[PDB]
């Protein structure tokens, strides 16, 4: 999310 991650695995 903004402020943090995304992660696509």
């Amino acid at each position: 999310g903004f402020g943090g991650n995304d992660n696509f695995g």
